[PDB]
């Protein structure tokens, strides 16, 4: 049984209700080439200078990932092409507001470029978010997914070059008895395809067999804003943030928020007020 793949066009409606029977979909062009090309100009030279995960000058080294990933997140003053083409993508709200819909609004838990070097090996298969929000693991097995990721390829995913691997159905799996590599599928996709699993799925980045492809995906992990996200975007000079669309202000925590209860008094309101409101905050001015 293999992954789903879906129109982002045609099958806009069918992609969270696919993702959340089976724990997987394939989005077919979730980004057109051309933000792919942008996208991927623009993070360039921040991927070439990365250190490893875990570098010595890092005071939040990353212990998990291996020494031939490299991952670049806080993505909005790097790159045009994200904080404008991506963090307004119909396609990308359209189905986060069909997963979130049960908690209330959602943002960027993070948004990073991951570059795996050459015979990168595959990643031990696992669910997202074990290393940083340990609420996730008390939540009642049958609770609405509370994060989302969508790896887009920004390069081509080839079962040669290490594409992911999925188990499908296991987003609902209890008994892990059953984890294997025998349990797999891979999401075989060109740049801007999505693969679309929740934080529930079994995923691994796959292993890259030919020893010189450098295979590049941009990971947006999308989550209900009562969780805190992975990354911050304090530092993001403000000319930037005003640049943004007011939703994309909001995605990367420069706006409060709100959830679904009927009489929700909101997060990170300030006496009763918005910080848009508050700090008079303008939107989409040019830089
Ligand atoms: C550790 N880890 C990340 O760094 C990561 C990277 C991109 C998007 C999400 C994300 N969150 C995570 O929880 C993963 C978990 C993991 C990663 C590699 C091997 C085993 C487990
Ligand atoms: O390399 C991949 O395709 C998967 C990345 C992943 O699963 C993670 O880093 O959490
Ligand atoms: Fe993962």
């Amino acid at each position: 049984s293999q992954i789903p793949r879906l129109s982002a066009i045609n099958d806009l409606h069918k992609i969270w209700p696919t993702v959340e029977e089976h724990g997987a979909a394939i989005i077919e062009s979730f980004l057109s080439l051309d933000i792919v090309r942008r996208l991927n100009e623009e993070v360039d030279p921040f991927v070439k200078i990365e250190p490893i995960p875990a570098a010595k000058t890092k005071d939040h080294p990353n212990h998990v990932l291996s020494t031939t990933t490299r991952l670049v997140n806080v993505l909005a003053p790097i790159s045009k092409a994200y904080r404008e083409d991506v963090l307004n993508s119909k396609v990308l709200h359209r189905i986060c507001s069909d997963a979130f819909h049960v908690y209330g609004d959602y943002w960027v838990l993070m948004g990073a470029v991951m570059e795996l070097a050459p015979s990168n090996p595959a990643q031990p298969l696992h669910r997202d978010m074990r290393f940083s929000h340990p609420i996730v693991e008390y939540l009642k097995p049958d609770a609405p997914a509370t994060s989302i990721n969508f790896l887009v390829a920004l390069s081509p995913f080839t079962a040669e070059n290490g594409a992911t691997h999925v188990i499908l159905g296991s987003h609902k799996w209890q008994n892990l008895s059953n984890v294997s590599m025998d349990a797999t599928v891979r999401a075989l996709m060109n740049p801007g395809d999505a693969l679309l699993i929740t934080d529930s799925t079994i995923h691994c980045g796959g292993a890259e067999t030919t020893g010189t492809e450098t295979r590049r995906l941009l990971t947006i992990t999308m989550g209900i804003s009562q969780l805190t996200p992975l990354e911050s975007n304090l530092a993001v000079p403000r000319p930037v943030i005003e640049s943004l669309t007011p939703l994309a202000q909001r995605l990367l925590g420069w706006a409060s928020q709100r959830s679904a209860a009927p009489r929700d008094i909101g997060l990170l309101t300030i006496r009763g007020n918005s910080i848009e409101k508050t700090m008079n905050l303008k939107a989409e001015q040019p830089l």
